[PDB]
């Protein structure tokens, strides 16, 4: 079997990407962030805070004649971003794309923090990292993905995420027609439940390339590129006026200033980051100050390659028995 469904920016900067989830029976459609940094599927439900509900759509497992409460079960989850959310479980059938799941773990959220209510597109998470990573207790649950996987063509999902436009989200299969060239593919470790790789250096817009391993995440549902604290002083040093502001929370520039592209490396080969994609606008209305989409690590413990860097790329996320990574340039 295969899937292929539609991933559409929730704003004007592509600060996350939604994809219509069809769950339950009769179906209950969700457009829900699939996110390859976390391996929990929770949605916003009958079961939420209402206080806590603003403007989501919401599932009900009661109007779902497939739903099943997997008792005795709870999961409790906190993002990188400080956000958080947590409740009970059910099973039901999900399906995406027309790849469909049957008794697919479906969390659902008793609560979540501010951040998820005050955003109104999203209806919920879909994990697509490790099943490890998972958090519902007292038997952790399977992703989407590793449910899916023995019934797909191909053990794969591959993200195409587009700028400032819609992109798409396929399983079992690879769309030959999506890229130009080749895909590089690179290895995966797995020891913390993330896709994560090492990238082989980068480029600051005509820069010679440096040469140097930069661990790090393919993860789908972080918005920006987080590098170490050298590669990222080296790359606004290029902007000018560019200066890392501790009040506003990372590196800003002046949207007069003219964007330099960033290239980083996936084995020999080279993914290029247009200067366009690192503009995420005005610190605040009407500022002339404009955050940057290429910000430090440092204190997060982690390199994350989030939508900046994934949308320059076509990105296979390989679920073969020994997990790799692909890059295409598109
Ligand atoms: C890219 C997006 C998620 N973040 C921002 C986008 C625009 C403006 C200001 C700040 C900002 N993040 C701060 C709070 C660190």
């Amino acid at each position: 079997s295969t899937g292929s469904a539609t991933t559409t920016p929730i704003d004007s900067l592509d600060d996350a990407y939604i994809t219509p989830v069809q769950i339950g029976t009769p179906a209950q459609t969700l457009n829900l962030d699939f996110d390859t940094g976390s391996s929990d599927l929770w949605v916003f439900s009958s079961e939420t805070t209402a206080s806590e509900v603003d403007g989501q759509t919401i599932y009900t497992p009661s109007k779902s004649t497939t739903a099943k409460l997997l008792s005795g079960a709870t999961w409790s989850i906190s993002y990188g971003d400080g956000s958080s959310s947590s409740g009970d479980v059910y099973t039901d059938t999900v399906s995406v794309g027309g790849l469909t799941v049957t008794g697919q773990a479906v969390e659902s959220a008793k609560k979540v923090s501010s951040s998820f209510t005050e955003d109104s597109t999203i209806d919920g998470l879909l994990g697509l990292a490790f099943s490890t990573l998972n958090t519902v207790s007292p038997t952790q649950q399977k992703t989407f993905f590793d449910n899916a996987k023995a019934s797909l063509d191909s053990p794969v999902f591959t993200a195409d995420l587009g700028y400032h436009a819609p992109g798409t989200y396929n399983f079992g299969f690879i769309d030959t027609t999506a890229y130009t060239g080749s895909i590089t593919y690179t290895a995966v470790s797995t020891k913390q439940g993330f896709w994560e790789w090492t990238s082989t250096g980068y480029a600051v817009g005509s820069g010679t390339f440096k040469s140097t391993s930069i661990d790090g995440i393919a993860d789908t549902g972080t918005t920006l590129l987080y590098l170490p604290a050298t590669v990222v002083s080296a790359y606004w040093a290029q902007v000018s006026g560019a200066k890392s502001s501790s009040s506003v929370g990372g590196y800003v520039f002046p949207c007069s200033a003219t964007l330099p592209s960033f290239t980083f490396g996936v084995g020999s080969a080279r993914i290029v980051i247009p200067g366009d994609y690192i503009d995420f606008g005005p610190i605040s209305t009407g500022s002339s100050s404009c955050f940057g989409g290429i910000q430090s690590s440092a204190g997060i413990g982690i390199n994350i390659f989030g939508d900046v860097a994934l949308k320059a790329a076509f990105v296979v996320f390989n679920g073969a028995t020994t997990p790799t990574l692909g890059f295409a340039s598109k």
